[PDB]
């Protein structure tokens, strides 16, 4: 069902004490967030972090992210740009956003976020049809798993070559492995997971970090 | 001891299998490597891609490899160069190199491959006295521990900014959490940790694959 211990181990705290440098602002979004209900469906510090800094590391300016909840891979997203910088975030529930978004300011990162309230697929359709295709540099897929093979080919034709598009929970707690008779959700996820598979528009990473991360790097 | 279950288990299976893209001379190298005493000293397929990935994502030219082996890393390298990339590849054991050449030589990547037969600290002090410094965009750490934090340093600064610098096994089988006594190789892994965890001079992520991988960023 998972590839790592539980939070507790003493391996994986040296491993995130080692390794995060998470903004205050950021940290108060994740301890805020994990007291919601599916709070627990939230990114990681580590996968937002390593996230970041490969936004960072390419001098990304434009990034989307599918599935807002509190905002907590908005704003990790939204400190790797710079001041010009935008992330565009797509959400369907008004509630959790909200709760984010005082956070948002703290961090002086309010701007930079341009949060869309309608379904992930319509905006993705919007932006291109506005001609927008290979403009992105980075694209979170991590909304409702029914539409995520939608969500992946719109990412991908709206980043640019070089571009990094990101999947969150790709393992489906294992459940990929034989995806229940009926579990709309775990096929959905499995059979993204065979079609990146196959993708020579792509070169790929999946990585044990959270439910499972795919990097998917457009050619 | 280790953040994952055994190679060989259902679920990792799954992400190798929906993620692995071996070139196959770098596949039979891999092969070839493991069927060999202490073979599986060689690092795991997707740390190597994943390298591999970042060294095409920042369209990578010059790369150094500091622990040849049977030259399983410089080979995932140089398959992510354009044709007059470099890898500098640094060894003390003449013999394991030989078993890869052959690999290399199938791959057409033995005109990228620059094999340095003689203590990586060497090495690294000739391409600084010959001007190098800023020059190189991956360095790969993945030699003795004795002398790794001089590998950091020197590496850091014939990095470009932007380049990318991992360390390899840097959890050294959980012994960072309570070095032995006269373990001196453990409390070199666990020193260095301690300053990359401080180092202003890059943004970092320290990951869950093999032995503990870290990827310093630089600035
Ligand atoms: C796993 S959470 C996202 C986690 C978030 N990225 C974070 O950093 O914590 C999934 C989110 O997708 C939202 N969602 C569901 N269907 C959606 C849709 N059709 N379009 C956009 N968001 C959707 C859910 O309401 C939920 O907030
Ligand atoms: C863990 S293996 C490297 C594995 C290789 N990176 C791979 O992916 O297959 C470590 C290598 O470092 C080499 N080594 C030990 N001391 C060295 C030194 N001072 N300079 C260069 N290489 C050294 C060892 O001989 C060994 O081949």
């Amino acid at each position: 069902q998972c590839l790592l211990p539980p939070e507790d181990s003493r391996l994986w705290q040296y491993l995130l004490s080692r390794s995060m440098r998470e903004h205050p602002a950021l940290r108060s979004l994740r301890l805020l967030t994990l007291e919601q209900p599916q709070g627990d469906s939230m990114m990681t510090c580590e996968q937002a972090q390593l996230l970041a800094n490969l936004a960072r590391l390419i001098q990304a300016k434009k990034a989307l992210d599918l599935g807002t909840f509190t905002g907590y891979s908005a704003l990790a997203l939204a400190l790797a740009l710079p001041a010009d910088g935008r992330v565009v975030t797509c959400e369907v529930d008004a509630q959790p956003p909200e709760l984010g978004r005082p956070l948002w300011r703290q961090a002086e990162a309010e701007h930079k976020i341009d949060l869309r309230l309608k379904p992930a697929l319509e905006t993705l359709d919007e932006l291109l049809a506005a001609g927008e295709a290979g403009t992105f540099d980075v694209a979170v897929v991590d909304a409702d798993k029914e539409n995520c093979s939608a969500y992946y080919e719109r990412c991908l034709q709206l980043l640019r070559p070089g571009g990094i598009l990101a999947v969150l929970r790709v393992l489906w707690r294992g459940k990929v492995l034989q995806p229940p008779k009926g579990d709309v959700a775990a096929e959905c996820v499995r059979n993204l997971n065979e079609r990146i598979r196959r993708d020579v528009r792509v070169y790929i990473s999946l990585l044990p970090l959270g439910d499972g991360l795919t990097l998917a790097f457009k050619i």
